């Protein structure tokens, strides 16, 4: 029988923030397609989602794969009406040691992928007169961090792109927003020491690291009818690490 | 139930906030400027709320209202500071009273009421202070220097207070409405409303419920890691 | 003989930032009126400025004094065409210990004075089709600081007021801007320990406290013809303490 | 004299910047897209400057140009990254090349040239990197998603780099022009220009010199405590 739920596409859905976002959108009643870089990673997503989603392998650096994935979704599940662009790969270095590849790969994975995927889903959202594009940004697009000139430039570019797109698509009722996580507990933070997690949490007004679910909760809100008059904004979810 | 206090709950944004927080499961105390307005709120909320008269310009009234809530219903654990009164004028025409009354109603009230609810929230290790700001704290609108100053003041206040209270798991945030359909804007002409909605990316005025939805989100466990921020609800009128 | 230079009014000109701003505007060719809270403080300013400025006693909390001072300047020296609103008094306390007076006095000294003085000088600047209103704000209008809810609210209100006023007066070519100092060396910072000044300077990208002259340099730029297309902005002078 | 390198120095904002920095006392190397344009700059600058051909999309050219400057004139101690090329289109019509060419010309060039000048500035314990951004990195203009992304990218880049280089007394800042009169805007109609200047609080388009004045300020000792900021030069078109 036919897939009748609205379709959400969450890139980088294997773990942490992306995993929580995908699961929450399933809970919210979407049919969720999540992506992983590998086929075995995709198969794990398929396992996790069961009969209310699918896992697909996608290297977001490649236009042909983006186009193939979205076409596959359209042909099998439905038009992508919620797009969550989620990527957290970093290639950090002070600028004097930041290579051409450190730069290009991060700009491609983060910002170019947002451009390509957003462009690819617009026709479906225009036809529906409904759409949500939700970009996962970062506190470091706002708060300066040495060694991450590449990642910061990408995330800031994503927020500016989102403003531009929000203006272009707003008459059609499609909203385009970013969520900027702060210090969220991930495999990366789990790998740090307790002392270093304390040094982080002391900087957060709420005195703790966040959880992937806090980011999922923000995305869930923005993807819902409770957020239909919010567009071109950055929703900061950082426990008061960065306020203004 | 936890108690929420929502000022200026008679109509528009305040009324929609109060009704939503009831639906969310809070016991809602709403305030109005007169005893008569307060009765209308009592009548609207029934067993899930109460109406009180309050002139938010008056400290003695603020302290009596909160004391009355503590004695009868319980500690105020969600505070929504909601004011929409304007006294617009170009600066050359803006009187001392136009300046003062807007700074008092909007920003001073936020200082006073926030201070008065700290003790209960501190003891609970739970709190939500949610301040209604405005898009005009960010985008300059000629004639509203008083209103814009007050609301920007509120946002900075909120940041300071979020840092002070965060270890107790009390969040302090602002919601900044854009052009929201009200009696005020219904009273305007068709051409005027058109010029407003043409500035909005979504090409429409918002509704009080859009603001209530944002406050409801922030007041819930779904926003427990969000503090010291401004949640812009303006349809892309202003993007930041 | 008649006073022919354009007149600048710098409130709080006794020391530190205000003193440097007043001296620099004299260097720039203005006739500078500076204010102090006391008559003896005013007399020291008069001494400092010599025949190219004047010191006047002003408690910026009082409308009658504001009106008297500006009238005195108009009657003796000329129309106020550069207004620098400079105040650094604080009454810090966590909100639970912040009195009605802690709140009201800071909002009056900072924000109400900006409203009153700006309003009072507009007629002269309108007639000249030239004006500069330069408000000294603070990094804490942006970067959250516990214990300064009063001061932060005031300074943020000042920046929003400046935007409103800039829009109202822009057709007449009057610019309205704020300068937001960071950690600047003052009597207050001199009173701190060397260890505490180090802890401050480690937070500044430039690895040092600023000087009053750095703020004077910013005000000088904004008051000049080099800044005639800049209005409604905040010029941050903080060594990278706060960037965005 | 200290050497300044100003890209895109042939006309408009770049030309005004280059001429101002000469007046300020810098030896200015200006770049143009062709050998012929480069000669015109040599001819304009005379003994106080030099013109070089540079395609800022090409890393080998960037490295050769800077090497040529180091060998002949001295270390680049002021770098002004100035690009104004647009390839506008609604996203639905924006090609891969429209996206890439604008990201490369604007943001990649800033990455490449900034990296290449660090060593000289580090040794000198003096530097100014001044990046020309745009009001559109802040205020969304439909059709300019590429340009807006690139310039916002530049601003965040600058913040990161300011933190890395600040201990060496190297400042990194952006200047964000609004609507500035150029050949581009001279080519537009009277009605179009009117609609632009009506959005500006000062009710006029700016001039290239207004931008040159801002860059000159930032490049001087008068701005030695300013780093990681955006200096908005837009006549109140956008206020923040």
């Amino acid at each position: 029988m036919a897939q009748e739920r609205k379709v959400a596409l969450v890139t980088g859905a294997s773990r942490g923030i992306g995993a929580a976002i995908a699961q929450q959108l399933i809970q919210d009643g979407y049919f969720v397609v999540g992506t992983a870089t590998s086929e075995s990673g995709a198969q794990k997503l398929t396992d996790s989602f069961g009969e209310q989603g699918a896992g697909l392998a996608l290297d977001v650096r490649n236009l042909d794969e983006i186009e193939a994935v979205v076409s596959h979704i359209e042909q099998n599940y439905g038009p992508v009406l919620v797009l969550v662009n989620n990527a957290g790969i970093t290639k950090d270095n002070l600028l004097l040691r930041m290579s051409e590849d450190d730069w290009d790969d991060i700009l491609n994975i983060h910002l170019k992928a947002v451009y390509r995927l957003s462009k690819r889903v617009l026709k479906g959202m225009t036809k529906a007169r409904f759409g949500r594009i939700i970009n996962i940004s970062s506190v470091v697009a706002h708060f300066a961090n040495p060694g991450q000139a590449n990642y910061s430039a990408a995330k800031a570019g994503i927020e500016a792109f989102s403003r531009s797109l929000a203006k272009e698509m707003g008459s059609r009722q499609i909203t385009v927003n970013s969520v900027a996580p702060g210090f969220i507990a991930t495999e990366m933070t789990d790998a740090l020491s307790e002392d270093i997690r304390k040094k982080m949490s002391d900087q957060v007004a709420l005195n703790r690291l966040g959880e992937p679910q806090d980011i999922a909760n923000a995305v869930s809100f923005l993807a819902s009818d409770k957020a239909g008059y919010i567009t071109g904004t950055v929703l900061h979810v950082n426990g008061g690490l960065y306020m203004a």
